[PDB]
């Protein structure tokens, strides 16, 4: 029995399963990518693509990134040439095929691009329609992660294309937060996603920088903005224990693509461990035993035989020998890519983009510096509870709302009710 959705979660199914295009929006927490894994589950799987912005959020959802489903190379190139491109074998399939395209994490996807994916959609499609006839499923949160560009110019939002408001004629909204259950934490959280920090809401962040977020053994994971940082914390942190190193090397469909599967997987093919490494479990093993993606451990322990598993014990206070998985990418044009591999990454740190779309219990950050719109809020918002998060020297300027996004949303509120 699945959870009962809300009126506002049950209205946009509603609206899917009537055929109407929609854009759904809501804050950090609110239910989107499960809505739509609902969505998924309620529509006749042949013709429905499952994309998002991003492989991390793809994979939250079991589909593929919108740069693969598109199958347009980078998007830079002249139409004319995206369009031949899409007209290649599996990539125009696709295309033809696609009834209905789902797509989350919206917010990363820039205007300029989504012009040029709706321009693509009618040429390969022979559809003089908006999106080429396609029933648009699209969500995010623009006070989230901003747009991303592959070329050099400053990108614009997604809602700025010329083809927005035709494309997905409505707007519904999700207001209630599920992922923190904390009135206190929801309202500060609300507070920081439209850039009002009041004395109050600058006094509760710094009160976090004291709070004690591990267990025994287990520290908290920084979040960091840049993968350099990342990588390079987490080698050091690895490299300073004592213990020997234990590997475990990822077996892949095609060895060849590996950095392929590298860039849309959350585990590397060399995954090296030591006792005491702060580790990330990156699958859902076990909701009942809290053994879900995002959770927090350390190892405490190789098995004796076999591959020599590690044990890793939890925040929560399991402790579970991690044994292989796979995963399988949705790469372009309908080709599939796997990688066997332990469900672990090394988490000292994690880049806020990574984080994206995620739960986690046990993070601190430093919020002293100008940052992208949306990004401090993504951080913040990441975690469970006030007391799994730790914030260093907060300062509101790191707290920004880019002000085309506060207009957008206020022209999108003009005739509600409220
Ligand atoms: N109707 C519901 N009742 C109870 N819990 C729910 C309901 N809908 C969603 N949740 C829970 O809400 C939590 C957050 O869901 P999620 O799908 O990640 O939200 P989101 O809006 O996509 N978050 P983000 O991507 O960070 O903006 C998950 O733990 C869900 O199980
Ligand atoms: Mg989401």
């Amino acid at each position: 029995s699945r959870m009962q959705l809300s009126e506002e979660q049950a209205a946009v199914l509603r609206a899917v399963l009537k055929g109407q295009s929609i854009f759904f929006t809501g804050s950090a927490g609110t239910g989107k990518s499960y809505l739509l894994k609902r969505i998924l589950g309620s529509l006749p799987p042949t013709g429905t693509v499952a994309t998002a912005s991003t492989g991390v959020a793809a994979c939250h959802i079991g589909g593929t990134t919108l740069h693969a489903f598109a199958g347009i190379g980078s998007g830079q190139a002249p139409l004319a040439q995206c369009v031949a491109l899409a007209q290649r074998p599996g990539v125009r399939q696709g295309w033809l095929n696609c009834q209905r395209l789902v797509i989350d994490e919206i917010s990363m996807v820039e205007a300029d691009l989504f012009d040029k994916l709706e321009a693509v959609a009618r040429a390969v499609r022979q559809q003089n329609k908006p999106f080429g006839g396609i029933q648009l499923i699209i969500c995010g949160d623009f006070l989230q992660l901003p747009p991303v560009t592959k070329g050099s110019q400053p990108p614009r939002f997604c809602f700025q294309s010329k083809s927005w408001k035709r494309c997905v004629p409505v707007t519904l909204e999700l207001t209630k937060v599920w992922r923190q259950a904390d009135q206190t934490f929801i309202s500060l959280l609300q507070a920081v996603r439209l850039g009002r920090c009041s004395d109050e809401v600058t006094r509760q962040l710094q009160a976090t920088a004291s709070h004690k977020v591990g267990r025994d053994g287990i520290v908290a994971t920084r979040l960091c903005t840049h993968q350099d940082d990342v990588a390079l914390t987490n080698e050091r942190r690895l490299q300073e224990l004592p213990g020997k190193v234990h590997r475990f090397e990822a077996m892949d469909s095609n060895p060849e693509l590996a950095s392929t599967l590298d860039a849309q997987c959350p585990v590397s093919q060399l995954l090296q461990l030591k006792l005491g490494a702060q580790v990330m479990l990156v699958k859902n093993l076990s909701v009942s035993r809290g053994l879900v993606n995002g959770a927090r451990g350390v190892v405490v322990g190789f098995e004796a035989e076999g591959r020599g598993l590690p044990q890793v014990r939890f925040l929560c206070g399991v402790t579970e020998v991690i044994h292989a998985d796979r995963w399988t990418v949705q790469a372009t044009g309908g080709q599939l890519l796997s990688r066997q591999q332990l469900p672990l990454q090394l988490a000292w740190a994690m880049s806020i983009h990574k984080s994206q779309g995620m739960t986690l219990d046990c993070v601190e950050i430093s919020l002293g510096r100008v940052f992208a719109s949306g990004q401090a809020y993504v951080a913040l918002s990441r975690a469970r509870s006030l007391q799994g998060l730790r914030v260093l020297d907060f300062d509101p300027m790191a707290v920004r709302c880019d002000p085309r996004v506060l207009h957008f949303y206020a022209t999108l509120r003009r005739g509600r009710s409220l």
